[PDB]
Formats: C-alpha cells, structure tokens, sequence
C-alpha cells in the first residue's frame, strides 16, 4: 500500500536488463502474453474509444495517461484526458500487478491532445497541446500551438499551468508533444516534441540545406546521389503540410512546485534529426534515448542518443534496427530504401533490453506492426541492428493497431526481466480503438548451443 | 401506421426466396461480409455487455431487442432491456441499410429476462419473463415464473401487461420465452416457451413416458434398441434441474390495443419435441416453423413444421441439418449421435431459405459456431439435409459466440437475396459479449 514499487521490484527499474557480450541478441524472446493487467481502464462507453497512451516509469513509480473519446474515435471531437500515478506489486503468489496510487480524468472544458507523461519526484507530469483546430489547419495558422505544463501528485491533486508559446515557439506554426513519454534527469523533465517552423524565421533559416540520409542494412537505394539527396531536403518539407519544414525538438522544464518553470526548448540539426515525429525520451541505465517515429521514408526504429548539458540536449547518430520496421504509406512502406517526401507511419517504440559490458545498446524490445503497408498485425519481439527474435503475435493478422510504447523492468526477487507493451487496437468488427496492456517475460534457450 | 421499408424491398419480407429443383442446394453460398450494419447499439460502457438477441421482420417493418449489462456479463447482474422498431431501406446507390424509427431503454426496477420480440401490425411486441432469482432457484421454486407481454408502437410509446402466470403456466416451476423471434399469425403473435413442470401436474402427466428419437444421417447410434429408448426418455429429466421435466411449449397472444389478451398455451406432446429449450417461431411464405436450440442430445439443426388453428398449435416431424452443428459438452457435443441427458448447446438458427417448387423446405441459411465442445469459431453458410456450402467465418478461430439469429430476404429491384446474420461475440483482448449484426448476399455456383 505503499506509495513506491514492492520489494520485489526494487533495484530492477530503469536499468540495463541484459549484458550480453557472447551469446547472440535475438536468442532472447518474449514468451507468451501473461497476466493481463488491468490497470488501464477501458473506454467509458461502448462506442467510443481510448487513445494516444504514454507511459514512463522511475525506480519509485510509473506514470500513465491516455485520451478519451465518447462517441467514436474521430480527431475531430470532443475528448476527456485520463492520467494515472501507481507502482509495481506482486501478489502473495508472485503475481505482478500495477497498483494505481491515484488517478483524476481531467473532463473540463480544455481540448488536450497529443499529451505525454513522465514520472518525476513530484509525480506525473504532463505536456499537452490544447487546440480547437484541425492539425492541418494548425499548420495553416501563423501562430504557435497552445501548450501545457501539467502535474498529478501523489497528494492526487492535479495542477497545470499554460507554457508561453508566444515566445517559447516564436518560431513554429504548429507544436505538439510526441506522445511518447519523457524523462526525468538532473532536476529537468524533458519531453520530445514536434511540428511545423514558421518559413524563413531564425529557426526555420538555420535549418536550410540540413538534412542526413540513413541507409537500410544491406539493401542500397538505386537512385541516382543527385536524387536522393534531393528527396532528402524535401523529406523535411512534405506536401500534408503545405510545405512547411516538419522539425524535431526536445522541451526541457524544471521540476518543481511552479508548473511551467523556465522552459527551454532545443532543436537539434537536420544533419542529425530526420523529418520531425511523434517520439519519446527515456532513460536507461545511465544513457538517455530519443525514440523517433519514422514518419518520413525510414522504416526500421530510430533510437537517437541524447545527451544532456544543464537546460539543453544534444543527439548523436541514432542505433537503428532493420527488421523492426512499420508499416506506411507508399514510397514509404516497411521495406522502403531510398529517401522520399511522406508523412506516415506509426508509434511503435523499442525499448533498451541489451546491452555490451561497455553500455552500448545492443538490443531493444518493442511491438511492432508486422505489416508493409497497413496498420496491422501487432507482434512483439527482441531485436538487435539487423535481426529479429521469435516473435509472440497480439491477436490476430486482422488487428488494427494505432500506438505502442514498451517498458521493460526486472522483479530483483526471481531475477526475471518481464516487458510491459501497452497497445492502441482494435478489431474488424468489435468497436472502436481501446488502449490495452500486455505483459511477457524474456526468455533465453540455452538447449540450443 | 407502418413506416414501410423501402419499396425496393415490398414483396421481399417474408417469403420463399429460392425456388429450385435441380440445382444442388448447398451450390448456394454466403459471400463476404457486404457490411457491418449500425442500427445494433454498442454496450453502453466499456466494460459491459449486450447480449440475448431477439429479431423478426414483418412486411412493413422490422423488430430487434437485446439485453444490456453495465459491468461485466455476469447473467447475474442488474440489467436493462433495449427494443427497437425500424425499416429496411437504400441509399441512391443501393446500400442497404436498418433504420430504426423507434426505440427504448426500459431502466426500471423490474428484471426482465430472455425475451423475444415479434413484429405486429401494431409495432413490436416483446414477451418477457421477470424474476428476481437464479435459474437454478426458479426451477427449485414451486411457483412459475412471472411473465409480461408487451409492445413499442410505431408512435414511440411502450405499453406492458403482466400475464396472470399463477393460471396460465400453472403446471409449471420455471418458464421463460424462447430468445428467439416471435411471429405473427392469424390475428395473434406467437412465442416458443419453455421451463420446467411440476411433478404430477396435469401437463407432466400427459407427457409421463413421451419420448422421440431423431437419428443423425448416416451416423446411426449402436447402443441397443432397448437402451436408447431408455435413454431418450430421461433426456426429458436431465440432473442440471433435478429431474424436473424441461418441456417446450407454445404460447399465442391475441393482438390488440390490450396487451396480455386472450394468451394461450400449447404444450406439443414430447412424441414430436425433443427436451424444451431456447427456440423461435418463424413464417417464411404461407409456411410456420419452430426452430429449437439442440440443448439436449440432438446436434443437428431442428425446425419443425408449425400449423395452427384456433389459438393453439400443432409441430410435426422437423427437418434436420446434418452439417449444422452446435457445440455441447460432452457427451452431447457437436458429434454425438445417441440419445442422452444433458443441458448444453447453444442458439444459433436456421433461417428457411432454398424451397421445392412444391413448397416442401430444401435448403437454409445459418450462422453455425464450427466447433465441437467448445462456444467458439462462428461461421455462415447454407445447408441441406446432409450438407454445408462454402462458408464465409465471421471472425477467427478463437472469436467466442453465444448466440446467432438469421433473417433473410430480397431487394426485389435488384432481385439479390441477402441474409442478416446478428451474433453475440466477442475476442480475448477487446472486451465482454457485444452483439453484432453482418449481412452477406447468398450468390451461386451457376
Ligand atoms: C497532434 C496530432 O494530430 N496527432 C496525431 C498524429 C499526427 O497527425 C501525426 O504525427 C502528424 O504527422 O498521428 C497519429 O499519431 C496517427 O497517425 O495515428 C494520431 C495523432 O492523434
Ligand atoms: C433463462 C435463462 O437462464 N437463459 C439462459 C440459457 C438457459 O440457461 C438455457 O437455455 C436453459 O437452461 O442459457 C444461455 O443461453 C447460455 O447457454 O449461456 C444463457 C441464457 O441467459
Ligand atoms: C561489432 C562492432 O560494433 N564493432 C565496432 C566497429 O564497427 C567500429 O568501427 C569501432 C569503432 O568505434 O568500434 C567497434 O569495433
Ligand atoms: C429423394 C426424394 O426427395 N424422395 C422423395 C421423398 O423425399 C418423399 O418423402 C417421398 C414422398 O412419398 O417422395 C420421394 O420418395
Ligand atoms: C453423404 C453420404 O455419405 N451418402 C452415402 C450414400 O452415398 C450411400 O448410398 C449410403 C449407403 O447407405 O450412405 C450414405 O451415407
Ligand atoms: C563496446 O564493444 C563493442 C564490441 O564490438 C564495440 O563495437 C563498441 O564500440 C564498444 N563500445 C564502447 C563504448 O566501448
Ligand atoms: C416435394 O418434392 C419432394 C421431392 O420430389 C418430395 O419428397 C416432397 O414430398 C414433395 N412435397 C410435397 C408437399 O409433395
Ligand atoms: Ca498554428
Ligand atoms: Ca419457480
């Protein structure tokens, strides 16, 4: 009952899981879907839907937030925003359960959308964007996009705060955060974000002529250098949105009882970052990670080291993994190659599993949408830069699926690593989108070799 | 004052939609799933159910009603029942669509249960039990169930009469309507019924030693003569209600502004009706038929041909679908070919489809569950007598289902048959029992 993960888990959250140097990456898998948890609640209604999840977890406890839809699942409605505070148990047989601590479904009269959470000493914070407009008609208004800095605290008071876009994003026509969680690290929470420069401002002016080109693993564009290198620029200006630049951008806050307090918001180069996306940042170990949707022409997941230097980030070449690819859209699809304009793809984050004895990531556990071109067929499995492990399948080759963001953490007691892959999906025929949470333990065949 | 369907539909609704002789029944067959239909209302939250699903179409209009659970599907909980009142109708391109005119969420106090529903001259009329025990207790409880008629008229209004059971179902302990549709014949509407009867009454003595076997084709039982009859007689008296006799039964109401009038109970001689269970009455052309869920030792489809005269009824040798089985547990599953005792199966019916020229039923359309123990696999297709066409699978293997209701019928403009398949479903990860309605068009090998 107390408020902090059970014994069990204690010393077996946020840290390198498996350090592996001999035996081969993809030799650990996930074993079958256990203990369906039930601490994520369903939709409210039977017509609607629960969407757009994030979820972050500290080595005291986890944070947890999904939006709300009465009746459908457009965008274009009227949505409630629920967000949870809880911790890791273990029942009297060893049974792993999330304990929720306290929770709140903020159903005012704000619009939030596209919120990210992250678990800090505080509590859960949040940074929502809140709109009344299309996100296509976002883009075609000059100003920024309104956002917020909020907090559910263990007291299980909510608090919020609006974030001075005005000058905050002096330079940006649309700004959203990327969904996928953020982390907490050195007094700061930093959270991705993402959207549309305001054409030829300071920003959008330094990023011209940037961009970088990241290659398949053993599977070489055809296209002519001059080509591609052409199609690359124009990755970052694709026609969706009238042209204007799509940038990635890391938000960091301070931590403390003022919401909102001194914001400072970092754009990496385009000479690292591709086309801006949905993404998250997270903590592993000692090394920090910004996961990257592959929004643009690169399927296989993105995972970009980040490194921190006081109120600002830095990225470096990120790791990247050829078979755990997306689906999109045409020239876009899971098997593209060469560099294109395109604005698809899905969130399907990899979490850090494995790693070398001298930290470098080695592999990554994640649910991917084991599809070409469609949002469908959810499997989750182990992968390393070119591989992928035997994989455990959601549902079936029918399911729908929108997000899922993984986790993965260790119960120090038996010394198992168990991965929790939370999942937006749907069926054919059996209502509209609805978050669920599924929970499967790494193993490793030894009567192999 | 009946909406109508769309007069794309009139002389459609009701009547024998293939005539053939030659042709081979089962080359008939489901195509895909043409649309996923609206006019079915989800759960009303995302942790409840819909369930028990009860549909019948008249010429003018259609009916529909289901139960709603708010947490869970526990047939234990409180619970609302929602009817329904619509039309058949075509968008300028043809699609076809229910619309519902009228409905109804009846959120009161009263506990209504395992009703059917039949579309009347005057709109929807619903016959429904009412009980504030399980059916276990019911069974265990001398007195019958209570029981009320009632009716969603086309003004929108709904009006309930309770049936004075203590006279009506007097030789009865426990009494429930069939789930499956109602029908209209002759100035009354017409309800399956069945339940327990109390030991020594009248009705139990009538039926003392009454017993029928209906043989699987092909797949005759090797026990011994003496044995099976011995047998089929107890499958009448099956330990799940402790030997209480389950008997099928018909009950006729008279049609008018006053619910309740004139009700009549017809109890079939068991010669004819194997144990009692879940059922529907059906009017397909100038023809009536009693559908009874294989809740005994029976697999096969079972719709027996119904005639009727001065408010009561009379059931005849039924027509069986060898392939239309239903799963059961054992040792009355899906396979089974002897006559035994058990309470298992489940209500998916056969919708009359393929007739002689000569009126005499050759072919239907059904959604069977494609398993052997277990309620799950629901599949569409068109039987025979011995046979299954190509079938079109609703979802996939491991999809659970515990009830199916089809109705089909024609857009005479475009002279395409289709079938309305409504299933109670649902899949592991996606929530409790949702009641769903598909639609297909049946096409042929020729
Ligand atoms: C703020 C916003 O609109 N977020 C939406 C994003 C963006 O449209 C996309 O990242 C732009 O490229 O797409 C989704 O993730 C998606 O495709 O499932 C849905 C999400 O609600
Ligand atoms: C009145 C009643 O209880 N009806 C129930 C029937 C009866 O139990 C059975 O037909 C006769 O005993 O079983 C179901 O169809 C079932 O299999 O789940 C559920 C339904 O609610
Ligand atoms: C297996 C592996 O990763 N080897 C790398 C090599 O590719 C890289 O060139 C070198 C320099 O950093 O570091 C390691 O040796
Ligand atoms: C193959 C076939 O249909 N044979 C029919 C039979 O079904 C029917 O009962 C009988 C009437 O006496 O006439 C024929 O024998
Ligand atoms: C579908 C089928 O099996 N039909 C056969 C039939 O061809 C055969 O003449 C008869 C002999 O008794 O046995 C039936 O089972
Ligand atoms: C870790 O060891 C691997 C072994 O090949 C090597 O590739 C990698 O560069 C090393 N990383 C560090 C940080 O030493
Ligand atoms: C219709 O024809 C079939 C086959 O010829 C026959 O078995 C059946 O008895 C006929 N029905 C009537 C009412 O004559
Ligand atoms: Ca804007
Ligand atoms: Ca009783």
């Amino acid at each position: 009952g107390a408020p902090i993960h059970d014994p069990d888990f204690i010393g077996g959250i946020g840290k390198e899981l498996i350090v592996d140097n001999a035996s081969d990456v993809t030799s650990f898998y996930p074993s079958a879907f256990q203990e369906h948890l039930n601490f994520i609640p369903a939709p409210t209604t039977g017509s609607g839907c629960t969407r757009i999840p994030s979820f972050d977890m500290s080595a005291t406890h986890y944070c947890y937030t999904h939006n709300v839809i009465l009746s459908g699942c457009r965008d274009h409605s009227h949505s409630h925003q629920y967000l949870a505070l809880g911790v890791l148990r273990t029942t009297a047989t060893g049974r792993i359960f999330f304990s929720t601590l306290r929770s709140i479904s903020l159903d005012d009269t704000q619009n939030r959308k596209s919120c990210s959470v992250s678990a800090t000493p505080l509590g859960c914070d949040m940074l929502c964007s809140k709109v009344t407009e299309t996100e296509e008609e976002d883009y075609n208004s000059a100003v920024p996009t309104l956002m917020a800095h909020g907090r559910l605290g263990f007291d299980g008071q909510y608090h919020e705060k609006d974030l001075d876009v005005t000058t905050l994003f002096e330079d940006w026509v649309a700004n959203y955060p990327g969904v996928g969680g953020g982390s907490f690290i050195d007094g700061r929470v930093w959270f991705s974000v993402y959207g549309g420069l305001k054409p030829n401002s300071p920003s959008d002016t330094v990023q011209e002529g940037k961009y970088v080109i990241y290659k398949r693993y053993n599977d070489t564009c055809p296209d002519e250098q001059d080509y591609q290198i052409r199609m690359a620029k124009s990755s970052y200006k694709p026609g969706r949105f009238g042209g204007k630049r799509i940038q990635q951008a890391i938000l960091s806050i301070k931590v403390s009882t003022s919401l909102g307090e001194d914001p400072v918001l970092t754009v990496p180069p385009n000479t690292v970052t591709l086309m801006g996306a949905e993404g998250r940042i997270l903590t592993v170990g000692t090394s920090h990670f910004l996961y990257q949707r592959g929004s643009s022409y690169f399927s296989p997941a993105l995972l970009y080291p980040m490194t921190v230097s006081n109120k600002t980030a830095t990225l470096h070449s990120p790791y990247t993994f050829n078979a755990f690819t997306r689906p999109g859209s045409i020239p876009c699809q899971a098997s593209a190659r060469c560099p294109n304009s395109c604005v698809t793809g899905v969130y399907t984050d990899p979490y850090p599993l494995i790693f070398y004895r001298n930290h470098t990531l080695r592999g990554v556990f994640g649910t991917m949408l084991d599809s070409e071109q469609a949002r469908l067929n959810p499997a989750s499995a182990v992968f390393d830069s070119t591989s992928r492990s035997r994989i455990t399948r959601v549902s079936s080759s029918s399911t729908k699926a929108a997000y899922t963001t993984s986790t993965c953490f260790k119960v120090v007691k038996t010394n198992k690593t168990y991965c929790l892959s939370i999942a937006e999906i749907s069926n054919t025929l059996f209502g509209e989108f609805r978050i669920v949470p599924l929970l499967v333990e790494i193993l490793k065949n030894d009567g192999v070799r």
